[PDB]
C-alpha cells in the first residue's frame, strides 16, 4: 500500500547514498553511466577522463549486491570489477542479470561512437559475463567473455545495444537496441505522419527525423537484442524491432520487469516528447501498450522543446526514465527534469497517466542535471526507488552522477 492520492505534502524523503570511490576524486570527469537492477543485484559502468569531459582514462564495468546499510536505507555494494583494456574502443553498454551472473554487452569501435559515426562502424559487439558472487581464484567464473558466434540483423545493415539494462525470460536474456537501416530501404508512409493540429507540420516530417539528420545515411529503430544461453555452445544474438505503432528514433531504451511482467521505456530525442512507456504486450516481435500520459515529458531544445507533441525535424532530449511501481493503478516513479528548454531541476516524482500525485526536488531550480535511470524494489516489503541522476556542476564544468534513495510512503501525511 502506497499514497494514491495527490497531494503538496513533502511525503517523499530522498536519501543521498552513494558505488566507487573514484566518483569524487578531483581531476576526473565521469561520464557514460549505467545503473541496473535485478533480484537485489546491481550492475554499474561509467567512463572516467582526466580533465575535461574528453580523454578516456578508464571504463568500468561492475557489479555488486543492494543492501540494507545498517538503518533501514537500502545502498549499493560493489563485488566484481572489470575495467577493459582499451576505453576508447567501448561504447553503450547494456547489462541484463541471469541466474547468478550479470552479462554486460557493449558495441566494439575502432571509429569513435557509433551512433554519429555510423557509416565506418564494423558492427562489432562484446558480451562479458560478471559473477555477483565471486570466488577467490575463480578465474573464468569471476570473469568471461563470450564468444558471439552470429548476429542476426535481417534487413539492418548493423545492430547495437541502446540502453541501460534489460530482461531476462527463462534462459534467453533481452537488452534493449537500436538497428541502423539504409535510409533508402526504410519503408514509410508519410500520411502516417500525425499533423492534423499543427498547421507548420511538414507531412514528410516524421520519415526525416527519423534519423539524427534529415539527410543521413541511416534511420534508426529501437528495439531488442535476444540472447539465448540455451541456443547451442556460442549463442547467437537476434534483433527484434519494435512496432511502428507511435514510432519515434531509435533511442536509448530499458525493458524491465515490475510486478511480473515487463514493461518498456524509449527515450524521447525527437517530436515526441511526451514519455514513451508501457507495458509490453509481447517481446518478440514487440509490441508496447505505450501509455496515453499527458504530464510527463522531458526538456529539449527550440525545435521540441518540453511537452512539445507536432512533427519537427530535431535530434534533442534527455533519457529520464520511469518505473512501475503499481500496476493495479497504474502509478510510476522516476526523475524529471523540471525545466522546457535547459536541462535542470531534477524532481524525484510520482504520477499516473493524467495526473502527478507527488513530488521531491532532489537539488535547486538552477541545478543543471541530464540522464536519470531509476529502478524500484522491496526492501522488507516496503517500496524503494534508487535513481542515478547525472549531476553538471557548471562552476567547476564537471559531470558526476549522485545517487539517491527514495522509499515511497505509505501514507499521504
Ligand atoms: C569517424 O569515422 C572515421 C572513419 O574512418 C574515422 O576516420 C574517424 O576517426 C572517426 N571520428 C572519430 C571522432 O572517432
Ligand atoms: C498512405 O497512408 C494513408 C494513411 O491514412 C492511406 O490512406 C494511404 O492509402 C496510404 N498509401 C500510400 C501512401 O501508398
Ligand atoms: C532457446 O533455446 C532453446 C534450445 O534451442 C529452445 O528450446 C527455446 O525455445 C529457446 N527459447 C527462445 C525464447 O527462443
Ligand atoms: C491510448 O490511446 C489510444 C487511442 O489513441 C487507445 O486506443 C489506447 O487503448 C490507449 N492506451 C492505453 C489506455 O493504455
Ligand atoms: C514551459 O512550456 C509550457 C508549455 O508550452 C508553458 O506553458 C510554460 O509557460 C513554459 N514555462 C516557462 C517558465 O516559460
Amino acid at each position: 500500500n502506497i499514497c494514491l492520492q495527490k497531494t503538496s505534502n513533502q511525503i517523499l524523503k530522498p536519501k543521498l547514498i552513494s558505488t566507487l570511490p573514484v566518483v569524487g576524486q578531483s581531476g576526473t570527469c565521469i561520464t557514460d553511466p549505467l545503473l541496473a537492477m535485478d533480484e537485489g543485484y546491481f550492475a554499474y559502468s561509467h567512463l572516467e577522463r582526466i580533465g575535461s569531459c574528453g580523454v578516456s582514462k578508464q571504463r568500468i564495468i561492475g557489479v555488486g549486491e543492494v543492501l540494507d546499510r545498517g538503518d533501514e536505507v537500502p545502498s549499493l555494494f560493489m563485488t566484481n570489477v572489470w575495467t577493459p583494456p582499451n576505453p576508447n574502443t567501448v561504447y553503450h553498454c547494456s547489462a541484463v542479470y541471469n541466474n547468478e551472473f550479470y552479462y554486460v554487452l557493449c558495441a566494439v569501435s575502432t571509429v569513435g561512437d557509433p551512433i554519429l559515426n555510423s557509416t565506418y562502424w564494423s558492427g562489432s559487439l562484446m558480451m562479458t559475463r560478471l559473477a555477483v558472487k565471486p570466488k577467490s581464484n575463480g578465474g573464468g567464473y569471476n570473469q568471461h567473455q563470450l564468444a558471439l558466434r552470429s548476429i542476426e540483423k535481417g534487413r539492418y545493415d548493423k545492430v547495437m545495444p541502446y540502453g541501460p539494462s534489460g530482461i531476462k525470460q527463462g534462459d534467453t536474456l533481452y537488452f534493449p537496441a537500436v538497428g541502423f537501416l539504409v535510409r533508402t530501404e526504410f519503408k514509410y508512409n508519410d500520411s502516417n505522419c500525425p499533423i492534423t493540429k499543427c498547421q507548420y507540420s511538414k507531412p514528410e516530417n516524421c520519415r526525416l527525423s527519423m534519423g539524427i539528420r534529415p539527410n543521413s545515411h541511416y534511420i534508426l529503430r529501437s528495439g531488442l537484442l535476444k540472447y539465448n544461453l540455451s541456443d547451442g555452445e556460442n549463442p547467437k544474438v537476434v534483433f527484434i524491432e519494435i512496432s511502428d505503432q507511435r514510432l519515434s528514433i531509435g533511442s536509448p531504451s530499458k525493458i524491465y520487469d515490475s510486478l511480473g511482467q515487463p514493461v518498456f521505456y524509449q527515450a524521447s530525442f525527437s517530436w515526441d516528447t511526451m514519455i514513451k512507456f508501457g507495458d509490453v504486450l509481447t517481446v518478440n516481435p514487440l509490441v508496447v501498450n505505450w501509455r496515453n500520459n499527458t504530464v510527463i515529458s522531458r526538456p529539449g531544445q527550440s525545435q521540441c522543446p518540453r511537452f512539445n507533441t507536432c512533427p519537427e525535424i530535431c535530434w534533442e532530449g534527455v533519457y529520464n526514465d520511469a518505473f512501475l511501481i503499481d500496476r493495479i493503478n497504474w502509478i510510476s516513479a522516476g526523475v524529471f527534469l523540471d525545466s522546457n528548454q535547459t536541462a535542470e531541476n531534477p524532481v524525484f516524482t510520482v504520477f499516473k497517466d493524467n495526473e502527478i500525485l507527488y513530488r521531491a526536488q532532489l537539488a535547486s531550480e538552477d541545478t543543471n542535471a541530464q540522464k536519470t535511470i531509476t529502478n524500484c524494489f522491496l526492501l522488507k516489503n516496503k517500496i524503494w526507488c534508487i535513481s542515478l541522476v547525472e549531476i553538471y556542476d557548471t562552476g567547476d564544468n564537471v559531470i558526476r552522477p549522485k545517487l539517491f534513495a527514495v522509499k515511497i510512503p505509505e501514507q499521504c501525511t
